[PDB]
């Protein structure tokens, strides 16, 4: 005999747990990253337009969208930072330039006037928010003072391995000298690295080592971590201290953004996805495709603007303007949250942590099935 | 000393279990799909022509073959639906057209006269059975009323994520308003989604999220499930309620059909396998191959007949007529059942559930060995 | 302080077990085949020329080399069977021909005169040994009687799924009617299939389903087994009855032969490795490579000499004469045994079963490392 | 409420263990090699220039860098050995030449005069250190006597499978006859092989079987081991006897060197990485790339300077001079140690063994993320 349909919801209670895995079950198949798993769908009872994407950048800075442009010389100068802020995220201006040049870029962002209600602006002056990267040697103290004079809102201490005495000393010096400046420390991939930087006074952490599209650190240094695993393990610790984390590297699509946030990230940082856009630095050139250069900051070319390279110089295809691309990401992330059944990124965090949001692993065959497969040809047009 | 051959069958009883895995052992290596495993052969004591492929589409509709054509605008209009029904399966007419156009397609199927004893026909009028897809917004109520007037037998509520209040409300409205119309709800991939739709009144479920050959939902939404795992987990629940399930997406060959049914599906739905056949919509074009367009219903092109695409536009090679292709699938499935040792799909279900039918995982090397390998060249001619 | 070198052998006794895995530990990572593991080296205290490769084909037939040519119409006619026997193995003549044609091929082998001390010959007449394949329908009774009149030594009952009532009845009929004829039954991949055929009276078993280079049975039927796993599980049972097994399909190189024997096979059968040799049937043709056709017996082309194909038609490159190729395999297998530390295939079996021979799994990265890697170009010249 | 940042280091003590895996947890996912895992970063509190790379070659020979050039006829003759020693490593001169020719090569190294403070030199004469390979048959006794007369410092007994009575007898004869000559035995991949050679009197071991870029031993012999697993398991035993081990084969980049040492190796041997350099034997030729031949010593070509090949002949691209390449490796390894948080290779060993250094597995997706990914094109320029 068959069960009565009227009892179907009640019958769920006979199972020991919800279908799929909790995030803890998932992350206990070690060394995973984003492509190794999926989020299972939930219950839809609201429109995607309802989904709020407010996200913490640092202890005191919140954005309307979890999107941060990388401090790379082929990704973020003033044009990128202005437009990222207008669209609800933020740009981190690179430091492969003189201190005077970098301060001028920050000034250009801070003085911009020409906006939507989601724009990233200071609460007092209503100027666009601006970030910038620096190193952690003594000369960077004067560089930072110039950036602060230019109106900097947040500084990123830029390193492939941020758990160093130099970086710790720089965090302490900044918190003493410029107490109102928010500091993002990193990069980190372990709980121990995170503890060290948090203890030094970081207002946020940048997570990732070797995941970048242009990065060869794992090959040449043998050192790094799979990105999803790094995000989970760092944020499981950092989130207890109210220290928001940026998932930096290895993001190529909306689903990576969703997954990074599911695993504990507060924001996501993009280099390659934003390289090749109109607002990135560098000129377009042709090959019969329209291209831009995109290069690691540890590439020989970037370092020269024996040397051991930790990144490569390459090219990416023209992506058009971020005035279309960022709204695509935003709308896509709203739709992703809707499918999962959550109405905000705050709720997404809460429901992952409670075990309400469920996950599944993907075997290599499942990854192939999940991608485009068994066509003679196709065009992958992502948005209109 | 060696054992006496006369004792060989008796000696089987000394083992703790049958060789290979039960379906429960298999599905406990998480995130698997069809290519990750095989069914082990059994005992042959009947001809393949003996195998019966009768399959439940919905609570009240049974087909002579477990084959359902997808409601896509490059797969199923009236020609496809007519021929699928003549061959013992069914077509689901797409809704990327006006309600009047869709009702005319249904009418054409219902009025067709020109048949084999396996044809899918109504028990009272002996008209070919016809299905059709609709959405779940308010305008779809009037669309459905027009399709019902045209003689529709089964409606498919068409969504990538069917566990929504809109779809639940539509199921309830249909069951009240058109009590004799069978309703297939979905798409679903979890037990909880299935419970929700069954409780609302669904007569069948459509299983799958992201497995389609033209689908990029997993990449862009981070949300979906490996198809084999979805089929198993949904049907383990749904089958208890006597709610038949369609395994939709990711089917490319006869073995996927066998595996879908082994894992609990009652029928299988095909888009890509049927695209490029004579009876599909759209014209052939050349490139030096003869091709047809095959596109996701969430492709920019289909949606336009910012937008976030969940499918792509592509092409597939000419497959010839389903008048040859469906008999190939049918005969092939008979042979597959024969190898496994089962005389009907009902028996296949029973013997999987009892642990008589056994399975084995396949490592990536085993998958390569199982495919064509180590030839200079080959032609893959599937049937004569 | 460091340990004294004089104690190093004694120190081995402090470990719980030998380094690496026993075959039981290996085969408990389910669904493996040959490329998934390696045999660990042992102690060399003899020359490779000492290694004896005597192998049981059936209960009453032993060969000097474990090499059997497949009964395929692009692999074994009389020329192949003659030369295989002269070199210490055997050929199985195909049956895609009339009974009169097949009997003439057998007669040609049995009447050949023109030899090395390892040649496969009958003990009474000193004629070359010959095998032949038949089907298991009623017409095959008269075919077999003609082959027996021609001097056949061993018959192979040819099927992709040999556990059938037709094959069981044929085994029983042969054992009654031609009691001195050795019968190899199959193909099988499970313990239960093996028990059924052994109980019927088989003198040997042919193991494999879907592993053949030209075979698509796993794709189209969903039914088969990874070859290494099939060999282990069938032979673990069959060897208890003194029923030798042929590991048939998926062999491409000497290491596959070693691994097949390690896992319990008594002999190995080759199609693709022997196709394209001078002694195989069919003419060479050019494309700018010299090629031969190699095709599955379930290909449309072979069957035609709706139809559901279970194999493909392809091509392989010219391999030269088996007068060089078989001695390469023989010498290579001697060297492989030497590396492992065993002086005969009998000893190899004994030392695997006792846990003296050890194994290791290979991750995909380990397989890539084990192959040729990181060269601009290379030539893979296997022998001089 | 959030935890106080001041407590972050203290909070680490609430976890059961450090983040990531100990080497024992890692090596318990069997059959792994270098690309399957990463080393997690530590704490940086020193400059990379502080890192010392002193490494034990044998019981009595220590080098300033862990780099050994392979005894192959396309890698190491006198030019390579001279320059390797000048740069702090050592060369092993090949023996595919007459004894007189080989002795002349050794003499050329020992008589060289033209140096940095890291040069590998004898403590008494201050001559460059030189190694050489020999076989283990009787004729090699006279060959070795000639090499000793020429001033040889270390002999490598050259075999793909060194656990043989011939090699054991050769070790014993050398230790008796030339007691001041250091002997490296091998190749080995198991604990049992290592015990046998250590007991015979080896001063060092050469680890690896089948991992070489030009090697096909695993394919043809079915015998070998994944390199990382071999290094771990051999050295776990050998290091207890104070017998240093060379990780030979499968090294392509700095990270493989780091990983080999992490797993217990004392030095690393390179063939392919050093082939194609100015100092390797053989002339450059063009194809529109500048190339050199690089070939296995078990290739038909090398053996001919039936035969069963265990290696291939190929080509590699011009790498320039080792006067730049070795300093790249040295500086890179210093940077790798810095990221991990260790100031010497001795410290690296100690901190791996204590569980302070942590590791992580990498799924195939994590390996793809760790490599260069999702670029239109790129150039992989490793150093300036
Ligand atoms: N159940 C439910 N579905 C909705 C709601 N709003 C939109 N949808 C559905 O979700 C899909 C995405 O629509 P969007 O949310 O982009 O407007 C559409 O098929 C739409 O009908 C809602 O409030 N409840
Ligand atoms: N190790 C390393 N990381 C880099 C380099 N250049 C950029 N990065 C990292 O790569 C990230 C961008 O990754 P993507 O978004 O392209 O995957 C940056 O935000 C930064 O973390 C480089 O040369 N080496
Ligand atoms: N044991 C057995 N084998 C059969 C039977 N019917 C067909 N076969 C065998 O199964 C294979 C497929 O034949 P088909 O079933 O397509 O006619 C053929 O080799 C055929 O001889 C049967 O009733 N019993
Ligand atoms: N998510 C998604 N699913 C699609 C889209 N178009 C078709 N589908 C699904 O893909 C199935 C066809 O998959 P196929 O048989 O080609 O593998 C359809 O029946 C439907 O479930 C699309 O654009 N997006
Ligand atoms: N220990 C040992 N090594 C041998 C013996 N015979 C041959 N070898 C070695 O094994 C390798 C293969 O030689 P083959 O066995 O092909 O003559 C050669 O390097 C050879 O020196 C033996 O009896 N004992
Ligand atoms: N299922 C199937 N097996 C085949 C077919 N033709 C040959 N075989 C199998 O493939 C084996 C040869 O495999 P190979 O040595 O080329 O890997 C044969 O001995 C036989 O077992 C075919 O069309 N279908
Ligand atoms: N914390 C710390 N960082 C250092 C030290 N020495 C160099 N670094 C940093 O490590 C990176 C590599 O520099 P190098 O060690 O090659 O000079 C640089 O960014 C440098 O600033 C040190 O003693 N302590
Ligand atoms: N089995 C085998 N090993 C080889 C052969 N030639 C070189 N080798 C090994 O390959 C190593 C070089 O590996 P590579 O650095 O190119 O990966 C050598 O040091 C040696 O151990 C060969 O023909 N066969
Ligand atoms: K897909
Ligand atoms: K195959
Ligand atoms: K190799
Ligand atoms: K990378």
């Amino acid at each position: 005999t068959y069960r009565d349909a009227a009892t179907a919801l009640e019958h769920l209670a006979t199972y020991a747990e919800k279908d799929g895995l909790s995030v803890e079950q998932l992350m206990d198949r070690g060394g995973l990253t984003y492509n190794d798993f999926l989020v299972l769908p939930g219950k839809i009872d609201f429109p995607s337009s309802e989904v709020v994407l407010s996200s913490r950048l640092t202890k005191k800075i919140t954005l309307n969208a979890p999107f941060v442009s990388s401090p790379m010389d082929t990704v973020t100068e003033a044009d990128m930072a202005i437009h990222m802020a207008l669209l609800g995220g933020i740009g981190i201006i690179h430091h492969n330039c003189t201190a005077e040049e970098q301060a001028e870029m920050v000034r250009r962002v801070k003085k911009y006037e020409n906006d939507g209600p989601l724009a990233s602006k200071s609460a007092d002056t209503k100027q666009l928010l601006c970030g910038a990267a620096i190193g952690t040697i003594d000369a960077d103290r004067q560089r930072l003072a110039m950036l602060v004079e230019a109106g900097l809102d947040v500084v990123v201490l830029d390193s492939s391995q941020g758990n160093s005495v130099f970086q710790i000393n720089m965090i302490k010096w900044i918190k003493e000298t410029f107490p109102d400046l928010q500091v993002i420390a990193g990069n980190v991939v372990t709980r121990e690295q995170a503890a060290s930087l948090i203890h030094a006074g970081a207002d946020g952490l940048r997570i990732g080592m070797g995941s970048g599209s242009i990065c060869i650190t794992q090959e040449v240094m043998a050192c790094g971590r799979p990105q999803g695993t790094a995000v989970y393990n760092v944020t499981q610790f950092a989130n207890q201290f109210g220290v928001p984390c940026i998932a930096d590297g290895g993001v190529q699509n909306i689903g990576h953004i969703t997954k990074a946030i599911a695993l504990g990230a507060s924001t996501v940082m993009m280099g390659g996805m934003l390289a090749g856009t109109t607002e990135s630095p560098g000129e377009y050139f042709f090959r019969g495709k329209r291209l831009k250069t995109y290069r690691g900051m540890g590439s020989i070319d970037a370092m020269q603007k024996v040397l051991v390279a930790q990144g490569v110089t390459g090219s990416v295809i023209d992506k058009g303007s971020i005035k279309k691309y960022i709204p695509y990401l935003y709308n896509g992330l709203q739709h992703s949250c809707q499918d999962i059944g959550v109405r905000s990124l705050v709720e997404f965090r809460e429901k992952v942590d409670s075990g309400s949001v469920r996950f599944e692993f993907r075997t290599p065959s499942a990854q192939l099935e999940g991608g485009v497969h068994n066509l003679h040809s196709y065009e992958k047009r992502l948005f209109d």
